[PDB]
């Protein structure tokens, strides 16, 4: 496998120490993955996703008219870190808590990078994030009473387009501290929805989780591999290939506060 | 099917009149397809072919380094023409030779367009044609005696790279008129090769047809569909999606004459 | 079928793109259909619904007395729109979000027309809407406390006529914003009823959903058919034949606010 893992000087039981640690922090820090849906991994060779359109390049008077097919190129990221090799060997002498502080700090730089692509998009990549669809904004206020009014007025914009599913509220974590009062009034105006507090946006946004409006395309899910061995340390990396696209911008609404 | 053929006012026996005519002219006029090999059609939705490389876009001091995956976008061409509808109806009264002169003139504009992409490449498409690999040139002359010497010196450049298969000579059609003398001396210096005279290049070139050095990627092979009906005529089109890439430039040699 | 759908230049997979879109907006925008009941479609030839009465036209001294039987004529509506044909063809190249903005704007003109017939009735059609039965009005106020009192006084008018079923509250959407406070006090004074906020009336009204008091007669449910093909566009239409009649006006009460 392209992740040369059977070449690293680590025991088969030391590898699972590293895997569990990274798999626990990814589950809680990948916020985009809590309301978008993932098209299963297509493999390490997948390179572009079809947009389904032609881009004409010929003249208006030509006999043979032609153009190129547009697609979306996949982003590939690689983040490397180092582990002290003596400390990892203490795990064989029966030590339950080894020092992976270099693994966890790097797992959080990657999770935070993958969320600027979903929320803010990437200029060079050709990705539009959720926060740029700014013709879907609506006012709000400061009191728990007014958050309720912004959600009943948002569900009328959904039902006016035929978007009707389970609804979700993605809200900043410091704004939520003020609305802790009506946390069961809110979660039932959404009709048994779900509140996802996140330190990745300032304001809030409501989305319809009926399925198929925000796709995360995965070529290769997050993996850990082996790079090189320095004197008394190994150098590993985290890799992934993905892209993101909003299909229906009608299933999204931005609250302004 | 995307070719709305069951909506054209043509009999199932008038459609095969049109298909046979276009299939006979494509067999003789698509010269590139006589020594390159075709990766079977991937479908009407295929949009890009992987080049197998990453293009880095991050800084040198960043923690999470990333880049985009390079691919080759597929060209889609459409050429339309018109058929008089009364003349096509004479085919039902038992007429063997109807007038498809509008079909054949358009089938030759398409075949000739598809060969500038293989021999000269396309700047905007991102395709390199055979005639640009100009570090593989070698001299020649004017007499049949010297054409033989240029082929024995070309087969020594092949065997020096380990390229050893059946060999082919693609030569201009007006140059060949001079070498008609030794047409069996030539075709056995190539070791039972094959001569393909073509009005698509000035000089000649020798290629190794062992397999896998010049790939034509087909999304949708050449097809005929229906567009619209004017007053007393139908309007059809010829469509195709393809791309071309040289894998090993060592299996090619350009003679200069 | 009278909807000449097998004559439109659309793929069997492009037709379902159009059907799902119109079926999703009708489900949320046809508000009358949420508390009235529908007598199944009688077909495309049904033309009139019997009122069950005779209208005498003879003299008082005649030997043979005669009259005509009264019925209710069915309304037939047709709304046409246009779709760009190139954009629909992008759906075959694998595009999930094509532009049907001309379909959805027309589906909302039709849904809103069908609701003026239920709420305001039609003079020429011979239909009485719910809002004209104005001998069933009762006062209300402005505070959540008073909305509760208007519902306990309304359920005593129902039980005085023997109308006893599940109860429903159909209220303007901008009035509801004020009563968001007691949304579980309200929905249990109705004895586990149901609140249907709608932008189709100013005030509110309470109805008994026991069955058989408000009938919507359907000849042909909402359908999409094919009309003609312009140069680079198709022209489709939405059709339907229906009529509406209140059977028992005792199962209805109008709140005045
Ligand atoms: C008792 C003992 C146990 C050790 N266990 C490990 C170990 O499990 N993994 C490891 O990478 N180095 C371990 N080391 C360190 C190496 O054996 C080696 O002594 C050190 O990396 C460099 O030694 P130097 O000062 O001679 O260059 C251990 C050293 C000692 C004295
Ligand atoms: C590469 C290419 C692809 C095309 N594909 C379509 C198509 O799928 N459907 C269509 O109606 N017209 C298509 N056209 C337009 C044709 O020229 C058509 O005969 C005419 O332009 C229709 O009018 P329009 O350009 O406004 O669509 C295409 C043109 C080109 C150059």
């Amino acid at each position: 496998e392209f992740l040369k893992r059977s070449f690293a000087p680590l025991t088969e039981k030391q590898w699972q120490e590293i895997d569990n640690r990274a798999r626990e922090i990814f589950k809680t820090q990948l916020y985009g993955r809590k309301f978008v849906d993932v098209e299963g991994p297509y493999g390490w060779e997948y390179a572009a996703h079809p947009l389904g359109e032609v881009e004409v390049l010929s003249d208006e008077n030509e006999v043979v008219k032609w153009g190129l097919r547009k697609s979306l190129p996949l982003i590939e990221l690689r983040a490397t870190f180092t582990l002290d090799l003596w400390e990892l060997d203490n795990l064989e002498r029966g030590k339950p808590n080894v020092d992976l502080s270099s693994l966890e700090e790097t797992v959080r730089k990657v999770a935070e990078f993958e969320d600027e692509v979903i929320f803010r998009g990437c200029e060079k990549s050709g990705v539009k994030g959720l926060l740029s669809f700014e013709e879907r904004k609506i006012e709000c206020g400061s009191t728990p009473k007014d958050l309720l009014e912004a959600i009943v007025r948002a569900l009328s914009i959904f039902s006016k387009d035929g978007i009707e599913g389970p609804y979700t509220l993605v809200i900043n974590t410091d704004r939520w501290i003020n609305f802790l009062g009506g946390e069961k009034r809110v979660e039932e105006c959404l009709r048994g929805g779900k509140i996802i507090t996140t330190p990745r946006i300032e304001d809030a946004l409501v989305v319809s989780e009926r399925g198929g409006d925000f796709k995360l395309i995965l070529g290769q899910d997050l993996s850990i591999g082996y790079e090189d061995r320095e004197k008394d340390a190994v150098r590993l990396f985290i890799t992934e290939t993905f892209t993101f696209q909003v299909v229906n911008p009608e299933a999204l609404i931005l609250l302004k506060f």
